[PDB]
C-alpha cells in the first residue's frame, strides 16, 4: 500500500506514535516519507548482506528475520515480510522497540538528515487528528 500523508498520520497516532519517548507525530511521517514514500512493500539492499523492509525500512541484521542475513538476529520476534503487509501495526511495535534502545531516532539515517531539527509539525498541518 502507499498511504497517504494524513492517512498514515491517523494510522500512527491509532497505535500511539504521536509522543513515544518524546518524539512528536510529525518526526514520524517525515521519517517514513524519506526512508520509503510512504509505501509498505519498500526493500533496499545494504552492502554487508542485510535488506531493510516496510514504511520504516527496518532492517534484517537485528530485528527480523528473512532467511538471508546469517548470524543476524530477529529482535522483533517476526519474519521481515509482516513488515511489509497494509496493515502497519508489526512495523509500528518493531519500531517501539528500536527508538527505546537508546540511540533514539538517530537509527533512520533519513531522519537525522532530513527531520531533525526542522519544523517537522508541517508534516501533519491540515490534517484532521
Ligand atoms: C537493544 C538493542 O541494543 C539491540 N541491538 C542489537 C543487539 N546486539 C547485542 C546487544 O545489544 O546486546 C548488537 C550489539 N551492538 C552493540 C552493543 O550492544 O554492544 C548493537 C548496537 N545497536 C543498538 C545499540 O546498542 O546502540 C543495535 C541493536
Ligand atoms: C557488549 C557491550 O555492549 C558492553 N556495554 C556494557 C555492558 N552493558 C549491558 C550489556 O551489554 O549487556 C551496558 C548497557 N548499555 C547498552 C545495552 O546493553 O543496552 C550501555 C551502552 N554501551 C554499549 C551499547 O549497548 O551500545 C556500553 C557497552
Ligand atoms: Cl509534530
Ligand atoms: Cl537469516
Ligand atoms: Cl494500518
Ligand atoms: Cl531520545
Ligand atoms: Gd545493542
Amino acid at each position: 500500500k502507499v498511504f497517504g500523508r494524513c492517512e498514515l498520520a491517523a494510522a500512527m497516532k491509532r497505535h500511539g506514535l504521536d509522543n513515544y519517548r518524546g518524539y512528536s507525530l510529525g518526526n514520524w511521517v517525515c521519517a517514513a516519507k524519506f526512508e520509503s514514500n510512504f509505501n509498505t512493500q519498500a526493500t533496499n539492499r545494504n552492502t554487508d548482506g542485510s535488506t531493510d523492509y516496510g514504511i520504516l525500512q527496518i532492517n534484517s541484521r537485528w530485528w527480523c528475520n528473512d532467511g538471508r542475513t546469517p548470524g543476524s538476529r530477529n529482535l522483533c520476534n517476526i519474519p521481515c515480510s509482516a513488515l511489509l503487509s497494509s496493515d502497519i501495526t508489526a512495523s509500528v511495535n518493531c519500531a517501539k522497540k528500536i527508538v527505546s534502545d537508546g540511540n533514539g531516532m538517530n537509527a533512520w539515517v533519513a531522519w537525522r538528515n532530513r527531520c531533525k531539527g526542522t519544523d517537522v509539525q508541517a508534516w501533519i498541518r491540515g490534517c484532521r487528528l
